[PDB]
Formats: structure tokens, sequence, C-alpha cells
């Protein structure tokens, strides 16, 4: 399966950790966004939205990281541990995945990207949205070891890609004790952690 | 099942159309967000993220509209038509759901909300993001009647809730012929269209 990516990119890293958790070796293809490789006809034919990550599995093309993570589990997982079939367990995971995209990582992009990609001054009011997102995550973790229940799921892996990017951005995770505990645990149990962290250090260069 | 909502709210309306497509009558509960009803201790116990829509099924609380829609189909659907089990079919649906949240409806909120809720001048650069989102949707619709394939799915119902909100905002959907065709068809086939449209007319009052 082809996997169009950049190593620093959080949504790309969430997929790579899922692949490791499934014992799948993706064919990693760097896509040079700075050079506009994603905007040429050959890439637009695969993904007309011209985003990474993009997976190509035979003649099936797919994008949106969290869709790709779930696809890998549903198609290739030997059991449903990373994405349980039980509708209520799955639903908590899905809510956490939309949280990760539209609350947590959105707060990251909105506050950091203008500084690191557009040379704009930081906006303290956008920092407060990060604090709010971490507070929610801290609450979601009350009473459980993992983000959506009692075992490692794709919710954890998505959120871990995001929170590891906050670490290298110098965000003080320690102010959210449940998050800090969950994060330290995941560095020891999440498959593909080392590759995710190496990618975080590459992203860190932007700072 | 309890459903905390406002009729005007697009993410609420996507869930209502899914319930109607499943033959489920939700116990609809208006929430007074302007008065901070969602910020009270009682609501925070149900949904600490204090958002609508929120579903309560017995003792199980769930939020994120697109997670709720999929939960209703997975738990209560007599077949999987609205959310097929085939991993590739489901993955396209899921990518469209994330599109709806992070690209299409994001463009709506970013451009219109500052005008209708904050009395800020429109930002023409933010309008261009709506046009880009509609261009992508127009492309996604090439060669199929529905958003993620050849049958009505939750992807259609989420996108329909969003696009019908753009209609009452006076966005010119006719500039996107595949979107226009798909939209017109869904007004005739989507269960719960009349309730969705009544709710769009409520939202229109903010303009
Ligand atoms: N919500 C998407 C985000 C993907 C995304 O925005 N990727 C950026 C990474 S720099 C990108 O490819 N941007 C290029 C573009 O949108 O043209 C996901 O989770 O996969
Ligand atoms: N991505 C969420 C969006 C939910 C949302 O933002 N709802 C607004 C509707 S006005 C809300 O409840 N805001 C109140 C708050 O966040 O305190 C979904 O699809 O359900």
């Amino acid at each position: 399966m082809d996997f169009y990516y950049l190593p620093g990119s959080a949504p790309c890293r969430s997929v790579l950790m899922t692949a490791k958790a499934l014992g799948i070796e993706l064919n990693k293809k760097l896509l040079n966004l700075q050079a506009g490789e994603h905007l040429k006809p050959e890439f637009l034919k695969i993904n007309p939205q011209h985003t990474i990550p993009t997976l190509v599995d035979g003649d099936f093309a797919l994008w949106e990281s969290r869709a790709i993570m779930v696809y890998l589990v549903e198609k290739y997982g030997k059991t449903d541990s990373l994405f349980p079939k039980c509708p209520k367990k799955r639903a908590v995971i899905n809510q956490r995945l939309y949280f990760d995209m539209g609350t947590l990582y959105k707060s990251f992009a909105d506050y950091y990207y203008p500084q690191i990609f557009a040379k704009a001054p930081a906006d303290p009011e956008l920092f407060k949205k990060i604090e709010t997102a971490f507070d929610f995550l801290n609450t979601f973790l009350k009473g459980h070891e993992y983000a959506a229940g009692d075992s490692l799921t794709v919710a954890d892996l998505a959120l871990l890609a995001s929170v590891s990017t906050f670490e290298v951005a110098s965000f003080d995770i320690s102010k959210y004790p449940n998050v800090a505990k969950w994060y330290a645990n995941l560095k020891t149990v999440a498959p593909g952690w080392e590759e995710n962290w190496a990618g975080c250090l590459e992203f860190k260069k932007y700072f």
C-alpha cells in the first residue's frame, strides 16, 4: 500500500503508528508539498483534495488520516481490539477522533501554524483554545487508562500523534495530570512510538 | 433516547435526518445556549464538552454529530445501507464525514459566524475557502448520484445538513452543477428533509 506523507506531519504519524500496531509495512512515499508535488495532475488523480496523508491500496485511494486508520483496522486487523465492533465502544472512539481533528489538533494549527509558517505574532486568545482542549482531554481521561476506554485504540493513536506534537512545541502537558499520565503510558505501550517521536523531532525544526 | 439540540443547528439536523431514515423518534430537548444552559453542572455531567447535538441513550451519553449518526445506524439499523460494512465503502463515507466537518462546514462557520453572531465585516479571503470546499464536493460527486457512492448514506445526510445551511445563507450553489444536481435529488429522497428545511428557515433568521 502506498502512503504519501511527510514524517513531521501529525496526521501522517497517527496512520504510521496504526500500521505498526497492525504489523503492516506501508510503502512510504515522501510528497514534497513545498515543491507543489501534491498539486500536479498525477497526485490530483489520486486525491483531488491534495492532502497528506493519502493511502493507495491497490486501486483504492483514501485520505483523511482518521478514515485511513479505521480502514486499516477494519480491513486488516486480526481482531477488532484497535476499533471494537460494539457500537457504544466504537462511538466513544469516533467522538474522540472528531475531537482530535476539530478541537485538539485544530487548536494546535490555529495557534502555532501562523507563527511557524506565516511569521505572524502569536495570538494569546488562540492559546486559550489549546488550554480548553487539554482540559477536555484531561476530563475524558478521568477513570480510564486510555482515551476512549480501557484498552489501546485508534483514538489513542490519533490523540498521541497530536499530543506529541504539542510536546515538541513546548506546551506544558504537566498542567493536565491525567493527560500527562496517559501520554507517559502510551510512550511505553503504543506500537511505533519511536518512529512517531523521530517525526516529532523533525517537525520541531519548524520552531 | 434524549436529544439535546436546536432546530437551526446543522450538526443537529444531520442527526435528525438519520433518525428519520432509521424510523427512530428522538425525545427532542431544546437547550438554551444563549442562557448558558449547556454550561450548567447538570449538562456538564452528560457532556463535559458542552456541545449540541448530544444524544443520551439510556445511560450512554454521546456527542459529535457524525459519531451520533454512525452510532444510530450501527446500533439500530435493520441493515447497513446508510453505513455499509464493506471497509472501502465505509472508508469513503468516513473521509466525507471528516470533509464535512473540517473543510465544508468549517468554511461556513469561519465566514458567516463572525457576521451573524459577532457583527464583524465579512472577510472575502474566507469566502474563497467556501468556494474551494464546494469545488472539492463538486469533484467528489463526479460519476455518482450520492456523495460516497451509489446509495444514500450518512455522508449524504451530513453534507445535506451543511449544504442546506449554505442555501439559506444565500450561497450560490448553482455555480457547482454536480452539487446542485445532488442537492435537488436529496430534497426528494432524503428522509426527514421537511424537518431539516424547517430548521434551515429557523437558522436563516440569524441572517
Ligand atoms: N484532516 C486531514 C488534514 C490533512 C492536512 O491538512 N494535511 C496537510 C499537511 S501539511 C496538507 O496536506 N496540506 C496540503 C493542502 O491542503 O494542499 C487529515 O486528518 O488527514
Ligand atoms: N463538531 C461538532 C460541533 C458541535 C458544535 O460546535 N455545536 C455548537 C452549536 S451552537 C455548540 O454546542 N456550541 C457550544 C459550546 O461549544 O459551548 C459536531 O459535529 O457535533
